[PDB]
């Protein structure tokens, strides 16, 4: 089997991407944030505290003839940005882009933190990291990919995120029309439950490439590119008037600037992030200070190849017995 779904930026800055997902019988279509940095499929629901729902579409398990309570199971998750959610669990039929999994754990939110409530465009998350991070207790549950894997034509999914435009998530096949040149594959460590890999270095604009190992995660659920402070300082030093602002919470730059590109290494290959991808616009409406898309990871404990980096590539998440990542230009 295969599946193919379009993913759409939630706003003009590409802050996140939403992908429609069919849940239940008859189908209830929710727009989920596909997150390769977590492993829970959770939704706004008929159980969510009413004051914490503000425009999201909800899953109502009582209207699904295939929904079953997963008796005794609870979940609770906290994300890198300080957001959280928790609740109880159903199993139900879940389809993405024509690919169907029966018996998928659908984590129903009873509580969500303010950042979720305040985002009307995201109806929940679909985790695509390794199932070892799934938070369901007392019986840990599998991701949608792990449940689909054995049925897929090839045990892979691909992320093809657009810059200020829709893109695609494919399951079970590699669309050889979707990228230029060849795919370079690189080793993955699953020890922390992430798609963790080691970049071979970076360049800033037309500058020389610096060969240096940068361990980090491929994370579709993180907006920005978080790298070591040395690398980030080297980038922003090429932008007149850029500075790290403790009050704003990262590097800002004059909105009048033209940003240089940023290149990262994948083995002997190179992915170029155009400068425009690094502009996240005014810090507040009408400001001439703009927020940067490359930020320090120093306060995180891990480097994160988030959407700013991934949207510059066609990315293969290879779930073979020994997982690997692939990157191609596009
Ligand atoms: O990397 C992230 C992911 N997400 C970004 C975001 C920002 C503004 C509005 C919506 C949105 F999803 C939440 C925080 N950090």
């Amino acid at each position: 089997s295969t599946g193919s779904a379009t993913t759409t930026p939630i706003d003009s800055l590409d802050d996140a991407y939403i992908t429609p997902v069919q849940i239940g019988t008859p189908a209830q279509t929710l727009n989920l944030d596909f997150d390769t940095g977590s492993s829970d499929l959770w939704v706004f629901s008929s159980e969510t505290t009413a004051s914490e729902v503000d425009g999201q579409t909800i899953y109502t398990p009582s209207k699904s003839t295939t929904a079953k309570l997963l008796s005794g199971a609870t979940w609770s998750i906290s994300y890198g940005d300080g957001s959280s959610s928790s609740g109880d669990v159903y199993t139900d039929t879940v389809s993405v882009g024509g690919l169907t999994v029966t018996g998928q754990a659908v984590e129903s939110a009873k509580k969500v933190s303010s950042s979720f409530t305040e985002d009307s465009t995201i109806d929940g998350l679909l985790g695509l990291a390794f199932s070892t991070l799934n938070t369901v207790s007392p019986t840990q549950q599998k991701t949608f990919f792990d449940n689909a894997k054995a049925s897929l034509d090839s045990p892979v999914f691909t992320a093809d995120l657009g810059y200020h435009a829709p893109g695609t998530y494919n399951f079970g096949f590699i669309d050889t029309t979707a990228y230029t040149g060849s795919i370079t594959y690189t080793a993955v460590s699953t020890k922390q439950g992430f798609w963790e890999w080691t970049s071979t270095g970076y360049a800033v604009g037309s500058g020389t490439f610096k060969s240096t190992s940068i361990d980090g995660i491929a994370d579709t659920g993180t907006t920005l590119l978080y790298l070591p402070a040395t690398v980030v300082s080297a980038y922003w030093a090429q932008v007149s008037g850029a500075k790290s602002s403790s009050s704003v919470g990262g590097y800002v730059f004059p909105c009048s600037a033209t940003l240089p590109s940023f290149t990262f290494g994948v083995g002997s290959a190179r992915i170029v992030i155009p400068g425009d991808y690094i502009d996240f616009g005014p810090i507040s409406t009408g400001s001439s200070s703009c927020f940067g898309g490359i930020q320090s990871s120093a306060g995180i404990g891990i480097n994160i190849f988030g959407d700013v980096a991934l949207k510059a590539a066609f990315v293969v998440f290879n779930g073979a017995t020994t997982p690997t990542l692939g990157f191609a230009s596009k």
